[PDB]
């Protein structure tokens, strides 16, 4: 019935998979075994070598990610051994850990056990491990908007923030069996925040903005060969724009622009002035400062763009057709600045891959 | 036989057309005079009425275009009767100088007489009808590589230029039985022109920049209920992001960022102090200011983007389908800090519109 449609992607993953890995004669008993698998057990478990490989794959064909260059240097962490709800915390928590790394962010990724009968058997609710928590009532608007609806959910369970700017949220996430997530506080010692300072605006501080150090996204469906790894959060290092022209600049986030031209002395009052794009510029070389001087990892927009120009050119040079999306591949700030805007992508979509799932909550 | 398409594009048009204009009634008949006028001649004359209408349509079907609020306002001349070469640049110089307007720019198209059998009456070489030449032999890179090879057309058929950075291309254009086209050099007197002046940067005056204030585009085709006008040069006043994110600041146009940034007074050597970014927004702020100095009329990206948010409104309104280009609608700096980034656009083609044509040289 559906099953066909696992065999099928099996075929294709295991062919480019150990084509790659230079495996290609052990491919015909590979498939084999999984095809009499697939036959008695409705699906079929990846070697250490095709998860691995697959979760690199996937990076790989993110049409959206500028980042690509380094794909496989990916550090895959296998935990489809989990069972129990304090050995997916401490995964959780140890991921956040090796990930940091002190600071010199290794990109890193965490797969547990897949989606069974397209049941989930660990449900995360966190959209990335580490996220401020947002409220709203009463025309009083506090902290992350875009973590407005997670936070009313973490406080159905009873859990409480302190409804300062910037709460960590817990981590949450629901077993298969349960009918209710189970949430956990951060450690605060494993979580790396980095004050917002400025390089020569010595006021900068007064607006005590800061952001936390590593993104790792804990809500997209890792699909490799058919298997559907619904829990799966990576991480990379974020690339300066994301934080200071979206996270702390967007209306609907932290909207922090016009208090950014009041501390660097400009008006605000008439668009040719540029304030705007004036107060983009000192927020955004103020978040690459404060990182590099605590010593996290982060790239500006200008590096990255130079180093997917390398993607380009070494994926050409294997003879792989590139893809991309070039309404995400460009930066939100001085955009026609990189060659990426000057050229236009492929947006086909290639499996390995990671994809949006639904939220279980809201 | 390929008469048929006329036909069908001729009542897609009138019956829009016609419907806009509260003259719903007048079709049946509109109708049956373009059918045996096709039948008998090939094809069918506009009235001063449908012309004109369909020039604004056009405008507002262009998926492109972020200044489409004004659509209606669009000041149309008729040219159709122009018969000889001497008409033909007299009406080109007629248009820049009632669109100049000493500065306060009016919104302007100039129609010619329509492709007969697909073949040109009037065939315009140039891109704009304003716009700076281009040089480039051993190593040496004068003036604007946009133009290089329209320049070099030129040159063959007996002009020089004085090989400044900001050269006059010479109007160029093709009457139809001439083999060869003529040149005429643009009267001074017709064309304003800009310094770029900083208002708080006394020493940016040291770059010597300048822009010419209209910017005419005379190389695209207008397209209405089946009829082909190639020749049709259309006006509106600039974005500034136009002149000081691209013309002033790509690579591959005047390529000035690294020139800026020193009058300015920032170094130019690290990403991640974004000094492309500084200089990219003290470039615009440069460029606004001048234009607004002189009185010549120009908009910012943002009050730009506010009009047409109007746009949006007015055509949900009125019950029309939006179509746009999110590639080409965001300004290539803080797009992010526009509404028009966060929305997305059918980027279907509708009929009137503008097309592109193949140049004539090279
Ligand atoms: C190593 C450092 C990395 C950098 C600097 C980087 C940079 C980025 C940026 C800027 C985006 C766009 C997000 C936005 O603008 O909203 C993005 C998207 C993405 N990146 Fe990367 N990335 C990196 C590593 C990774 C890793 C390790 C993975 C997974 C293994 C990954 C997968 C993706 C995916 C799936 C998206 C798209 C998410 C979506 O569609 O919403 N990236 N990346
Ligand atoms: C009134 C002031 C106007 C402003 C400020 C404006 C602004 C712009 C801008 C910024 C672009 C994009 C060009 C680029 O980024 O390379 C554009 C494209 C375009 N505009 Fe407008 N525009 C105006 C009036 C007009 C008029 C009067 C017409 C014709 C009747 C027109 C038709 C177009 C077309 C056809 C394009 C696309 C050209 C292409 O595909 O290359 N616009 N406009
Ligand atoms: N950026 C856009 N959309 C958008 C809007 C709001 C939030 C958002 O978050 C992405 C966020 O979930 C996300 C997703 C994937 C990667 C990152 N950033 C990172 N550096 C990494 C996290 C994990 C590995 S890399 C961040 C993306 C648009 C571009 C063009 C039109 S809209
Ligand atoms: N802007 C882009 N392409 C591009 C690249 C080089 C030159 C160029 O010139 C447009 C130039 O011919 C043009 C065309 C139409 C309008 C204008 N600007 C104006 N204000 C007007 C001229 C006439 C009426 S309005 C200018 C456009 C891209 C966006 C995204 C990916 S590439
Ligand atoms: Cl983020
Ligand atoms: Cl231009």
């Amino acid at each position: 019935e559906e099953k066909e449609i696992l065999w099928n992607e099996a075929k294709a993953f295991i062919a480019a998979c150990y084509q790659e890995l230079g495996k290609a004669a052990e491919v015909k008993d590979r498939l084999a075994d999984i095809k009499s698998e697939i036959d008695l057990t409705g699906s079929y478990v990846h070697t250490k070598e095709e998860l691995e490989h697959g979760a690199k794959m996937a990076w790989r064909n993110s049409n959206r990610c500028i980042g690509r260059l380094f794909w496989n240097s990916l550090n895959v962490i296998d935990r489809r051994d989990v069972r129990t709800k304090e050995e997916v915390r401490d995964a959780l928590f140890h991921h956040i850990e090796t990930a940091t790394n002190n600071g010199k962010i290794r990109p890193t990724i965490t797969i547990f056990p897949p989606e069974e009968k397209g049941e989930k058997q660990v449900e995360i609710w966190n959209s990335q491990l580490i996220r401020y928590a947002g409220y709203e009532s009463d025309g009083e608007r506090i902290g992350d908007p875009a973590s407005c609806s997670l936070t009313a959910a973490c406080e159905e369970l009873g859990w409480r923030g302190e409804r300062t700017d910037f709460d960590l949220l817990p981590l949450i996430f629901r077993m298969k069996g349960d009918e209710q997530p189970v949430w956990y506080e951060l450690p605060r010692s494993l979580v790396i925040e980095v004050p917002i300072t400025h390089p020569d605006i010595e006021a900068f501080s007064d607006l005590e903005l800061k952001w936390y150090g590593v993104p790792i996204i804990s809500d997209m469906k890792l699909e490799v060969g058919g298997i559907h790894y619904n829990a799966a959060p990576f991480n990379g290092w974020y690339m300066g724009t994301e934080i200071g022209a979206r996270n702390l600049a967007d209306e609907k986030r932290y909207d922090k622009l016009k208090k950014v031209a009041s501390v660097i002395g400009i008006a605000a009052d008439y668009n040719t002035d540029l304030w705007k794009d004036q107060a983009l510029v000192e927020l955004n070389k103020a978040v690459l400062h404060s990182y590099k001087k605590q010593g996290v990892s982060i790239v500006d927009h200008h590096t990255a763009a130079s180093q997917f120009k390398r993607f380009e050119e070494q994926a050409e040079e294997a003879g792989r057709k590139l893809t991309g999306d070039w309404t995400w591949l460009i930066p939100p700030i001085s955009p026609a600045a990189t060659h990426i805007f000057h050229r236009s992508y492929d947006n086909s979509i290639v499996k390995p891959n990671y994809f949006y799932q639904d939220k279980p909550y809201e």
